């Protein structure tokens, strides 16, 4: 009797052929259910990360509330058993940006997206945006999840060249530096693996548990870290931003990079 | 100050740069710490998994209590820090057996492996052994991972065409099916990503929590799952136990392998 997901979702996915994705960057589970006619998606996350940002519910709700205004995938079915948020979603549509562009020596290419993306986001109203990812929330959660050690561990950190030499140093930090914000639509996780693209324009969005109300510094700050990191040419950072049309503010750009080394 | 590693870990590995290994196939942590002298590989199970056969600790007692009598990597460092059993150890010497068969077909040189290990292990003296295995012991495990939802994370066991409709029925058919046992060394885990080569013989043993005394028929019925699911070829089972110059007891081989599927 016990299971993690309800009987009535069990029927949904047993004429599925379950492939549990290799990737887990996040707590979460993901499962590609391959049928004979079309693919789904389940994702799953425990009681643990109930109500943060990486809680699937959170993520559902903005699939819910985004259909119509980016391509997200469809809701199938979700609900709350024993702990876990499951929701299962349709396929998303399109090339994902890691494949469209994985072996492809055309990092302008990825650019010009996320400069598109970037411009989506602007346009989204948020007046009735489901969640508030300020950064009095996002800390509150981040200091949730490191007093729980429910943070992801970038092994990295414990180089030793890193700067901060704790999670709790970088939390004061944060705590400390964190700057303005102007509210807008903010995906959460701007990377090349959460985003699709078919014929040129962006075809689907993904992995929306931090997506809601942030500020527009936090996913251009993502899209400057992915750029460096698959990239040792600064010159297209300022190609990023010749086409986003703004100047950077780097005080932004390295405070929001830095939030995300715990996430 | 929080911290999953204590100061005098993260003293060791400082002069390393991290690389976590993307298997992620148990609830560990598993990292390659890449220097400029040799790697060293960290392993890690957080507090929810203490005692269990998936436990580091355990995996580090057997480690110990392996040397000299099978090609294992040394402990270099062990420690209970915050909830985590923490394992430093050198990187296993020898060719990744999954990598060695990558694609090139040599079935029977796999087999022959396979066959190598169970003698092998046939020769070990288990007098000593730090641990028991005993059907007893891994379902009174496999209840408790069950009790608190740490037991391997369904996706096949959703599909319709599965024999057991959950968990519990699965228990309760190995509770009830459970053989007798005739103790000799057992892996635990005998499979191409556990195992190294070197010159066509086994130079490496790793994943160790699961080792210690358990019937002879366990790491056969492993060695049965990997050859069909890895080479293909039914023919190949036989040449196995040609090899080994046992019959198939097949009663047990199924048993075993259905042991395996909740973990
Ligand atoms: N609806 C979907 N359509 C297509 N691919 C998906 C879908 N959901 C998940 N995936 C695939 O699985 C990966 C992990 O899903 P994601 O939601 O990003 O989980 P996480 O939060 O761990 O990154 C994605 O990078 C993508 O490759
Ligand atoms: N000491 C080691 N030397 C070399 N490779 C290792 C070592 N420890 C782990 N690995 C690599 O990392 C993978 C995962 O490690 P393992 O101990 O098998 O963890 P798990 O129990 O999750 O399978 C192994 O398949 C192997 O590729
Ligand atoms: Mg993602
Ligand atoms: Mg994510
Ligand atoms: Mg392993
Ligand atoms: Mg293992």
């Amino acid at each position: 009797a016990k299971m993690r997901i309800s009987p009535e979702l069990k029927k949904l996915i047993e004429k599925y052929r379950c492939v549990k994705d290799t990737e887990g960057m996040s707590p979460a589970k993901v499962y590609k259910l391959v049928g004979e006619n079309e693919n789904l998606y389940l994702k799953m996350t425990d009681s643990r990360y109930k109500g943060t940002t990486y809680d699937v519910e959170r993520e559902k709700d903005m699939m819910l509330w985004l259909e119509g205004k980016l391509p997200v995938p469809k809701v199938l079915h979700f609900e709350r058993h024993d702990g876990w948020s499951n929701l299962l979603m349709s396929e998303a549509d399109g090339v994902l940006c890691s494949e469209e562009y994985e072996d492809e020596q055309s990092p302008e290419k990825i650019i010009e997206l996320y400069a598109e993306c970037i411009r989506l986001f602007h346009s989204i109203d948020i007046s009735d945006c489901p969640y508030t990812n300020s950064l009095d929330s996002r800390l509150a959660e981040l200091d949730y999840l490191l007093n729980n050690d429910l943070a992801d561990v970038d092994c990295e950190n414990w180089e030793e060249d890193t700067p901060f030499k704790d999670p709790r140093e970088l939390y004061d930090f944060l705590k400390t530096e964190k700057p303005e914000e102007e509210l807008v639509f903010s995906h959460g996780d701007l990377g090349d693996s959460n985003i699709f693209v078919k014929d040129g324009k962006v075809s689907g969005f993904i992995d929306l548990g931090r997506s809601g109300r942030a500020d527009k510094w936090y996913d251009i700050a993502f899209c400057v870290r992915s750029i460096r990191e698959d990239i040792g040419e600064e010159q297209y950072v300022e190609l990023f931003f010749d086409l986003l049309g703004i100047k950077p503010d780097w005080e932004k750009i390295k405070y929001y990079i830095l939030l995300d080394e715990l996430f």
